């Protein structure tokens, strides 16, 4: 504490199963070694590391991450302490922990021990936390502690010389709360004196002093303990185990931690994917396997679509699909703004290992793309940067899938390098005339828009001022953001003839008119070959 | 380990397309594809047989051009050889029949307490013994009283190793937890004996064992005062002794025991397949472009002919070239033609001989002449053809002469022609026609012509595609699209990929949702005939 | 039909014979 010095818009969210972190919490990762302190194995992390790299030139913003498993902290309740660990799950049953009585101290020491990170560091002299000395002629001088009796918390410290109490130290009246206070104010005695431990910043408090009553004392230089609390200052603010007091703390062996457990594989989502609902994450991955759990998925969107809040939801289905299989989630989950993903393939991961990858994970590397594109720009024939995929499927068998609505992998020939690029912004959705429905890019720029629109609407005319506000004027401000929002080209076109407002009482009714920007998706060519004359 | 200089005398070998084989041969996992760069890497992935020898002939058949990186797959269901015998399953790492002569025993040492494990296979002249198996580490007690033990009891769920305990009498000394804890590698136990006051652990010297501490087996009281016993774990002691070298792998069905020196069994190539289609998916998406099987059947030459024209319409273009029989007539030629008449085909006819590397003056059909000449078609840069270029080969099996290399070659099927002295080989291919009917059309007709546009097209495509089929918006009329192409002809014409083109006869048409391009290119191709006339003034 | 690459005036009128094209149009 001293000062010194030492050596995109569109948030994305993932969601599934993997080893560390609290249960039902929402983590705002932002690196790489963020998300390896926070989880340590499972597809999850792989998502993570997958969306900040699946293409080098355009990558995912902010991640919110969520471990989704019923998690226990593993606990063992020995000597005097409820031992707790910090990591919940199975994991945590590799944790030691012991305490070891230490002679030349007369002390406890600790050793935890936990075998992944090899953690293994000690913390020593625990108690001991300051001497005390006589020097005068009495030959009778102690010392003792007094405890309030309905907690067994110190209310006196007292010293006593000559056979007879000298003075007081009022453990809730002052400044000492502070165990310094009573070091301090010895030090002005004419012969009484004390010294802080040579071991530390310890300055506990008062309040954590153990029992101890007629500690003889005058040429000595005898300590006083307070161990539950030297164990909270000078090590539960550290590493990964947890100590709370029940019964007093004494030694005990090297001993694993037990009971960290996940619990069963999760039946619903949705009460957990309520974490979302204002954080506002626009594209989100669930990395989940079945086909229930996607349809919870497609009922939160639904409900976050109702409520005002654009969503999208990005998935996958298994391994080795077939056309009719994925058919048959296709019309099982038909609502527009969940898009659904064919293949899966393998990826090059951090370890430089070949790693097998499910469509509910390669549905990651689609959504780590889709957040890094500037808004309104279409997925489209960007590259996608996949070491191996079950990509057997056609030209026409692209354009089958594609026609149905589902989003398809491709591969293309450089002419000497190769890479894979998807074909297609389609979502799930039916109709081929609604682009706002039917196209991903096309539904965000309707949906970022309408985000704004909204909101100026409230602001000028929730404003309630009067009824007096006729319908002409909506028809002018309609004008102004039309406009406005052709100035930043976000449309390419509108009639401005074509607004028309009603009014009746408190209600309006709004109709207008906007050419969206239109798109160049097919080119045809046609190629011949001449005979050519060259001559001397 | 320490700081040193190291020279290795590598015998590798004894550059841009890729070229796919499918054949058999008598080694090798099958049904997944390999990428081989070296000569000296395919001998000890493969062994024996026309997929290796088609290979070693690829990579030599012209003296200063060769093949580039080469795939393979293997055309056989090759089991490999196993057996149990004694509580172990015994599997090779080799699939086939050449894996039955493998050989594997064990034998118990009195002087050790533990086994002699001894692996033989012949033709790779392999026979080396791994001893001491177990022995991992040893306790002697040191405490006076009378007789002191140790214990090491399983996980009785899943008979791993739980705990190791130490017992003077009936007291529990120390004891430790091997499920995973501290002790995950067995260091951190080499330690937290030794430094107890009444006990002394150490390691054998034969290696750096340091195994994974749930691999030790049942004890139970085994003195240690009057002898320094050992701790055992025999079973997960083999990865350690042999599993990153050599033939053989292990696994646990069960007790470890002793056994004669005993054959493997099972090793099987199978029947070869009746079909090729199935594992010819496979070269899909493996980034291919020449592609040859090594076998003379018709239904294998009918199955890649129609393989190639279903990656043609999938944006991947490939060429096959095929050949067929020991020395085939004009009859049975053009009956194979008439059969396969699709472009981006060619048929071999001749059966040469080869100067095999080995000495082995090798008669070799026509399939793998083909290979010979796709392997050096391939290598070439783009554009170049086969037309009047010479073969390293030795001698051919051969009807057809000067006439019949009128028939044969107007016909669309290739075929060598030998040319007395001087020109390097005596032999030279004569032309580079496919096996499409019509000749008219040079980019069906002429394979060269064709392997020129094939990569020219993918270009224009690719660079089309992130400039316009991106969608980035419709303002950018069809003017622009000329100035777009005309700058990419003009590096064509530059950069010598085409002949010549004419810049102001290019015509564009847009509806908004689609654009219509249309362009001339003259073309640059091999000379192939030259009318040089003499006049004088007498 | 997914995205793709495939690969005056004074207007003049004639009317005369021909081997195709739907005639009266």
């Amino acid at each position: 504490t001293r000062p010194h010095a030492s050596i995109s818009e569109k948030v994305f969210c993932l969601i599934g199963q993997a080893e560390g972190g609290e249960p039902n919490t929402v983590y705002e990762l932002r690196n790489y070694s963020q998300a390896k302190r926070l989880f340590r194995s499972g597809e999850l992390l792989d998502a993570i590391e997958l969306a900040w790299g699946s293409n080098p030139n355009y990558t995912a913003g902010r991640i919110l991450a969520m471990r989704i498993e019923d998690a226990k902290p593993a606990s063992a309740e020995i000597g005097g302490l409820k031992i707790t660990s910090k990591i919940y799950g199975n994991v945590a049953n590799n944790i030691q922990v012991g305490l070891e009585k230490n002679t030349l101290s007369d002390s406890l020491r600790l050793r935890v021990i936990f075998q992944d990170d090899r953690f293994n560091e000690v913390y020593d002299n625990i108690g001991n936390i300051f001497t005390i000395k006589y020097k005068g002629e009495e030959a009778n001088a102690t010392f003792s502690v007094e405890h309030d009796e309905e907690t067994q918390k110190a209310s006196r410290l007292v010293l006593k010389v000559g056979d007879q109490e000298v003075k007081s130290y009022d453990l809730t009246g002052g400044a000492y709360d502070y165990t310094n206070a009573i070091i301090t104010d010895i030090n002005q005695l004419p012969d009484f004196e004390a010294k802080l431990s040579p071991f530390g910043d310890k300055n506990l408090e008062s309040s954590k002093l153990d029992k101890i009553e007629n500690a003889n004392i005058k040429d000595k230089a005898v300590y006083v303990k307070a161990v539950f609390g030297d164990l909270e200052k000078q090590t539960a603010y550290n590493g990964i185990v947890s100590f709370e007091q029940l019964k007093t703390i004494e030694p005990f062996e090297l001993t694993k931690l037990k009971g960290g457990t996940n619990g069963e594989p999760p039946a619903t989502w949705a009460d957990k994917l309520d974490k979302f609902a204002h954080e506002g994450g626009y594209y989100i991955v669930p990395l989940s396997s079945k086909q229930s759990v996607h349809a919870e998925v497609a009922s939160f969107v639904k409900e976050r679509s109702d409520a005002g809040e654009p969503m999208r939801a990005i998935v996958g289905g298994g391994f080795n699909e077939s056309k009719e299989q994925l058919f048959g989630r296709q019309a099982s989950l038909s609502n527009p703004r969940v898009s659904l993903v064919a293949n899966s393939g393998t990826f090059v991961m951090d370890d430089g290992r070949k790693n097998h990858v499910p469509a509910y994970m390669v549905a990651v590397a689609l959504g780590g793309l889709a957040s890094g594109l500037e808004i309104g720009e279409s997925i489209t024939f960007k590259p996608l940067r996949v070491s191996s995929l079950d990509q057997i499927y056609e030209s026409i068998d692209l354009d089958e899938l594609n026609e149905n609505g589902i989003i398809s992998i491709e591969f293309v020939r450089n002419r000497t390098n190769t890479f894979f690029r998807i074909v297609d912004d389609v979502t799930t959705f039916n109709d081929k005339s609604d682009p706002v429905k039917a196209e991903m890019a096309v539904g965000e720029a309707n949906d970022f828009l309408v985000s704004e629109l909204k909101v100026q609407l409230e602001d000028q005319f929730i404003g309630t001022r009067t009824i007096n506000t006729s319908a002409s004027i909506i028809k002018d401000f309609i004008q102004s953001y039309l406009g406005r929002k052709k100035r930043d080209n976000e449309i390419q076109d509108f009639p401005a003839e074509d607004v028309q407002v009603i009014v009746e009482g408190n209600e309006a009714r709004i109709s207008m008119t906007v050419y969206p920007i239109r798109s160049f998706k097919k080119i045809s060519v046609s190629l011949v070959y001449k005979q050519q004359t060259l001559q001397a």
